[PDB]
C-alpha cells in the first residue's frame, strides 16, 4: 500500500510507497531539508510517519550564528549577547528539531570562546546559559530531540557544553566558595575545594536554601559524596552536580525490558579523581512516572564516543529501597546517574 | 617628650610638646598660615611631623584669580587667559598644597564663567585645561594633595569640575560626534548622542587612533557602555569618559584592608539615565602596583555629599578574571570606578 499526498506544515508530501523516505526542502522559515517517511504497519496498511526537520535552521538562528563569528574576528561581551539572543529566540518556540541541534552548537561556541578568551561570564551570564539549557531540555521538546537524534546525538553534545561551561564557572570561584543555579527544569551545584584540604564532604541539593525550586524541595533525590572520594588518580577540585527534572526522556535508553524512569545526576569532578574501591556514592532519585517495577541503578558515560550507544553501567551502582517514589543507590565511581526500570 | 626647635623651609618651629600643632605665617612667597604637628612615636619619644601648608596661598595664585575677578566685570577671553596662565604659573613647580586647592576654585570660576556666558572653549582651551588637571594630579604632588585633603576635599572638588567642563564641552558637539583629549595623566574621551537614537555601543579608550599616550596603549584599561544603558530617567546624552592614571592615589580611600591600587575611570551622563538592573557596564582596569591580592570591584560617587567619606561601593561591580596586571569589573549603574585591594 502506498501514503497518499498530503499537505501538512505548509508542505506538500507526494504519494509514496511503503518504507521510502520522501525529501523537501524545510519551510520559508528555514533552510535545509525535511523528510517524511512512508511506514507500513502490521496489518499490511502503509500509513505518514511524522515528518522530520531535524535538518531545519531557521534563518533567525543562522543570523544569531553569524553575529557570533562576527564576535570572534570584546569578544565576551558579544558571547554574552549571544545567549541573551538565544534565550530570547528559543522562548518564542519558533525552531524546528534542528535548530535545538543548532543551539548545542552554539553554546559550544560560546563555551569554547568564553574559555578561550579567559572571559569569566557574569552571574547573569551563567544563569542565562542554564535556563537556555532549560528551555531545550523541557520535556515539551521530547519530541523534537527524538527528531534531532536520529540525525545526531544533541543530548551527548549537549551535556558536554554544560560539563565544560559548569567547569569555566568552578575554575573562578574562590576556595571552598559554591553557588546554586535554580531552572525549571535543571538545578545546578559548582563547588570548589583544594586537592590537599577537600574541606567536607558533598551533599546536594541543599534544599535549605531559598531559592531552590518546588519540585527539588518537595523530593527526595540527593547526592552524598565523601571527601574520601576526591583523591587524585589542577590545584583545586572543581565539583560540578546537576540535577535533570526531565532530561531522561531523551538519553540514550538502556535494553528494552528498562528504561530510564528517573530524574538524572550527573557528577563531574576535575582534576580526574581516583575514587575508592568501595562504592561510597550515595545517590536518590525520583522517578518520573508512577508505575515502575523492576528498578536497576546505573551509571551513564557521556564522555565516551560511543556515548550515544547508551551503553549503562548497572555494576557501578548498587540498588537499594525503593520507597516513596524515589530509589536509592550507593555507586563507586562519579558519572551520570539515572534508575532504570519496566514503565507501565 | 617635646619636639625641639627646627628652621626648616624658610621657617622657625618654635619647641612644641608632644601632640601639639604649632602654627607659623606662611612664607613670605604667600599668605595664610602654615602649621606642623609634634607627634610622638609608639615607644614615647616625640618627633616632627612634617609641615602643612595646605592654608599657604602664593602671592602669584592670588594675583591671578584678581585678573579672573577683572574680567568678570570678552569675560570668556580673560577665562581663556587665566587657563594660559595658571598652566603656565603650575609647570614652574612654585607652588604649595594650598595653591593646588586654590588652583581648583579657578578651574571651577573658568568653568562656570563658561558656562554662564555660553562660551564654547576653544580647542585649545579644552586641551589646556585637562593639561592643567593632569599637572596637578601628577604622582608628583601626592604628598601634596594628602596634606591639602586635610583641610578640603580638593579631590572631590576637582573631579566635579571636571564633570561640568566635559558637558560644557560635550554641549557643544554635533550629533554622533566625538572627541579625544590625552594628557600624561589623563585620556578624556567625549561623545554626543540623540537621546531617540543612541548609535551605537560606546567603547573607551581606542588605542587605535594615534595620538594616544604610551600608557593606555600599552594598557588593558577599557569601558564598553552598552547602547542599552543610555535610557532616560536634554535631546542629546554627553557621554564623557575619563581614564585617570593616577588619581587613585589621592582619592577618599576604602576601609583599611584594602586600597585604591588601579587606575580610576569615570563615566559620566547627562542627562540622567535609567540603566537597566543587569549589570550590562565592562570596566577593565590596569593595577598601579606590582603586587595585590584580593581584588575588589568598586564605585564610588563623587557627587554625593558625603563623597569625602569614601563610601565605596562593591554591590555595584561584579569583579571577573584578574590576569596579566589588570582585573574585569562588570557595573550596573555609571560612576567612578576602580580595583580596590590588598597592596603589599
Ligand atoms: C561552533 O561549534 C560547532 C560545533 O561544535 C563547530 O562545528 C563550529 O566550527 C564552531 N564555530 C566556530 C565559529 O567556532
Ligand atoms: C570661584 O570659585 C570659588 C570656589 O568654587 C567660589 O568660592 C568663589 O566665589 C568663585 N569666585 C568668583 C569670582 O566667582
Ligand atoms: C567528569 As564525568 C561526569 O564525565 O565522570
Ligand atoms: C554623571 As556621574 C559620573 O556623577 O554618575
Amino acid at each position: 500500500e502506498m501514503c497518499r499526498d498530503e499537505y501538512v506544515m505548509l508542505m506538500t508530501w507526494k504519494k509514496a510507497a511503503a518504507g521510502e523516505i520522501i525529501y523537501n526542502k524545510c519551510p520559508p522559515n528555514a533552510s535545509g531539508s525535511a523528510s517524511r517517511r512512508c511506514l507500513l504497519s502490521a496489518q499490511g496498511v502503509a500509513y505518514w510517519g511524522l515528518p522530520s526537520f531535524a535538518r531545519c535552521i531557521s534563518h533567525e538562528y543562522r543570523y544569531l550564528y553569524l553575529s557570533l563569528r562576527e564576535h570572534l574576528a570584546l569578544a565576551g561581551e558579544g558571547m554574552s549577547q549571544v545567549v541573551r539572543s538565544l534565550q530570547e529566540l528559543l522562548a518564542r518556540r519558533t525552531y524546528y528539531s534542528g535548530d535545538l541541534l543548532f543551539s548545542v552548537d552554539i553554546l559550544r561556541n560560546v563555551t569554547d570562546t568564553f574559555k578561550r578568551a579567559t572571559y569569566v561570564p557574569s552571574a547573569d551570564d551563567v544563569q542565562r546559559f542554564f535556563q537556555v539549557v532549560s528551555f531545550m531540555v523541557d520535556a515539551e521538546n521530547k519530541e523534537k530531540w527524538d527528531d534531532a537524534q536520529q540525525v545526531s546525538p544533541g543530548s551527548v553534545h549537549l551535556l558536554r557544553v554544560v560539563e565544560d561551561f559548569i567547569h569555566l564557572v568552578g575554575d573562578a570561584l574562590k576556595a571552598f566558595q559554591s553557588s546554586l543555579i535554580v531552572t525549571d527544569n535543571l538545578v545546578i551545584s559548582i563547588q570548589r575545594e583544594p586537592v590537599s584540604a577537600v574541606s567536607s564532604d558533598i551533599t546536594f541539593p541543599m534544599r535549605g536554601r531559598r531559592g531552590m525550586k518546588d519540585w527539588v524541595r518537595h523530593s527526595e533525590d540527593r547526592l552524598f559524596l565523601p571527601k574520601e572520594v576526591l583523591s587524585l588518580s589542577s590545584s583545586y577540585f572543581v565539583i560540578g552536580a546537576v540535577l535533570y527534572r526531565t532530561l531522561g526522556l531523551i538519553l540514550p535508553p538502556p535494553r528494552p525490558p528498562l528504561a530510564v524512569t528517573s530524574r538524572v545526576m550527573t557528577v563531574t569532578v576535575r582534576p580526574p579523581t581516583q575514587p575508592p574501591a568501595e562504592p561510597l556514592i550515595t545517590v536518590e532519585l525520583s522517578y518520573i512516572i508512577n508505575g515502575t517495577t523492576d528498578p536497576h541503578c546505573a551509571s551513564w558515560d557521556y564522555s565516551r564516543a560511543d556515548a550515544s550507544s547508551g551503553d549503562w553501567d548497572t555494576e557501578n551502582c548498587q540498588t537499594l529501597e525503593t520507597q516513596a517514589a524515589h530509589t536509592r543507590c550507593q555507586c563507586q565511581h562519579l558519572s551520570t546517574f539515572a534508575v532504570l526500570a519496566q514503565p507501565p
